[PDB]
């Protein structure tokens, strides 16, 4: 009876006292926990019975400090020889009592100045830790400010979905210990008054001289002086200095990039370091998502141990000092956001082909860069053919792929026009289809694609006549009167059989297809779909109506296209009026 739970990390003395819960973090930062059982606030064990059935009497506020083990706090109250009678006397009070470890965590210079002068500075600090009314934890989760008993100075309270409550970002260790004249709460640090806002702290600290100048240039000083609850991830001078000067000055000389940069360091609520016991997704003011986490007593952002100072308190929120600049994708050039990504092979080939200048400045372009896996068996060599193909992977204007439409045409650097095909579960531009979300830079946008592009060469008949494998097919096309259909404008899907497919027709079938041209016309129209279906547009199963009227069964399995259970030998050969797919048997 009345049995409370303690979740202790292993290695430590870091402990989490709760209102008996069942949701447990298996790991806290990176160290697993064990759970144990003690008696709850206000219950004591009896020997020979299980649980803790006996309640203990209440005592006054001074005496209750010993019960929760805050004995250094108790000793210093008695030292003042003024505050101890009040804690034993009439009234209703709350005290946030620092733990013994907290008092021992004070630097020697701050410990020295209060205990030297007991009446003055020790009494004043202690009053800031108190409130002139009883407050239970039910009124502590609201997040409001409380007025302390030191000069009516505000205390800032924060609450998080995991139940952790903080008092000036100090963790609340032991909650809701009732007293005869109030309640005692044990907290994890010694807290101090909060007199500066975020902007004032920036102007004071010499380590933020570069940051201070950036804030001024954006005109953001109005927001950082005002009321609000924010977290700032504040970059030191050394963080700025780790960035190459040509990159960094480019940002600072661009009003838009500067604003996006700074917004990526600001969060919409105040978040204390003690809040974070697992990976959490947060959204910045710029829009990028960051994964906040921790490894031991080191806070980490996206796996990098770059938080060098936690819990700097302001009147309008919390500041954490950060050792690396968090440059968002929207502040980066096209080269910067892709150089270390999944398309890094392709980026190197643009550089070797002389096209790196297109990616490195401010031109409004869209880059179609295939994935590294396309180039698994080797890179193509840098000829004039490869050079020409690469110019046609750079699209005029900065575009967003979710706003693309079917009848849109995309113009390349040189003079060609590429067609967009939007399907239900994939989006394609000529033969190449988007394989992951866009990365939007400041001036250009990277589309990640699954394949190298193949721009079209002439009509369907231009494709088939240029290859000796379709000599029997071309004569058959001509005999049926279909040649001029496929040399004019259109949106065809041609499953084009080779000579070796014709070489499989039985003798009885081979000469019955030759004579009966009205029958030949009807057979051929069954092989022609009425819209352009590239291989990256099929997904699982699509029916495509033929010109004869009946439907073909098209499917995609293990990256291989099948049509009516016949595999395609060579897909996605582009033509100005359609697409040609090679097949190795004739359909019926």
């Amino acid at each position: 009876p009345n049995v409370c739970a303690v979740q202790k990390v292993i290695g430590t003395n870091r402990k989490y006292f709760t209102n008996c819960k069942q949701w447990y973090q298996r790991k806290i930062c990176g160290k697993s926990t064990v759970i144990s059982y003690e008696c709850c606030p206000g219950y004591e064990k009896v020997p020979g019975e299980k649980g803790c059935p006996a309640a203990l009497p209440l005592s006054n506020l001074y005496e209750t400090l010993g019960v929760v083990g805050s004995t250094t706090t108790q000793l210093y109250t008695d030292r003042t020889e003024k505050l101890r009678p009040e804690m034993e006397g009439p009234g209703s009070f709350t005290i946030f009592a620092p733990s013994n470890e907290a008092w021992a965590s004070l630097p020697a210079e701050v410990l020295d100045s209060l205990v030297s002068n007991v009446n003055i500075e020790l009494l004043n600090a202690l009053r800031y830790h108190m409130v002139g009314r009883r407050v239970l934890t039910d009124e502590l989760k609201h997040g409001m400010t409380l007025t302390s008993m030191y000069q009516n100075s505000n205390i800032q309270i924060h609450h998080y979905p995991n139940g952790i409550v903080t008092v000036n970002c100090a963790r609340l260790l032991k909650a809701d210990h009732h007293a005869t004249n109030g309640v005692v709460h044990l907290i994890d640090k010694v807290i101090s008054t909060i007199t500066n806002n975020i902007q004032q702290i920036i102007e004071i600290e010499d380590t933020f001289e570069t940051l201070r100048a950036a804030v001024a240039a954006s005109g953001l000083n109005t927001m950082l002086e005002g009321n609000g609850q924010y977290t700032l991830l504040a970059p030191t001078n050394e963080a700025f200095e780790k960035i190459p000067s040509e990159t960094l000055n480019r940002i600072l000389g661009d009003p838009e990039a500067l604003r996006d940069l700074l917004n990526n360091h600001i969060l919409k609520s105040a978040m204390c370091a003690e809040a974070i016991v697992a990976g959490l997704s947060v959204e910045t003011l710029e829009g990028t998502t960051l994964e906040v986490g921790c490894s031991g007593d080191m806070l980490t952002i996206n796996g990098k141990a770059i938080i060098s100072n936690k819990d700097i308190l302001a009147t309008n929120g919390v500041i954490h000092y950060i050792d690396e600049l968090l440059i968002p994708d929207s502040a980066k050039t096209l080269f910067e956001l892709a150089a270390e990504s999944d398309v890094s092979t392709a980026i190197d080939l643009f550089r070797q082909a002389g096209l790196g200048n297109h990616l490195s400045g401010s031109e409004r372009l869209t880059l179609l860069a295939p994935l590294n896996s396309v180039f698994k068996d080797g890179t193509p060599p840098i000829d004039a053919h490869t050079r020409n193909l690469l110019r046609n992977h750079i699209i005029k204007d900065q575009l967003a792929s979710k706003y693309l439409y079917h009848g849109q045409t995309l113009e390349t650097l040189g003079g060609k026009k590429l067609r967009v095909f939007v399907y239900r579960n994939s989006l394609c531009i000529e033969n190449s289809c988007i394989a992951a979300h866009d990365k939007r830079g400041r001036y250009g946008t990277l589309f990640t694609m699954d394949r190298v592009l193949t721009p079209p060469m002439g009509t369907v008949m231009d494709v088939l006549k240029g290859d000796n494998r379709f000599s029997m097919l071309v004569a058959a096309i001509q005999s049926a009167g279909l040649t001029e259909t496929l040399n004019r404008e259109g949106v065809y899907t041609v499953f084009a059989p080779t000579n070796e497919t014709f070489r499989a027709l039985p003798p009885r079938e081979r000469s019955r297809l030759l004579g009966d041209a009205k029958e030949l016309a009807n057979i051929l129209k069954y092989h022609i779909g009425d819209e352009i279906l590239v291989s990256g547009g099929i997904g699982a199963l699509v029916r495509l109506k033929s010109l004869q009227g009946d439907k073909l069964e098209v499917s995609l399995k293990n990256n291989v296209v099948s049509v009516n259970k016949e595999p395609v030998a060579e897909p996605d050969i582009m033509a100005t009026n359609g697409v040609v797919h090679v097949i190795t048997n004739v359909l019926q």
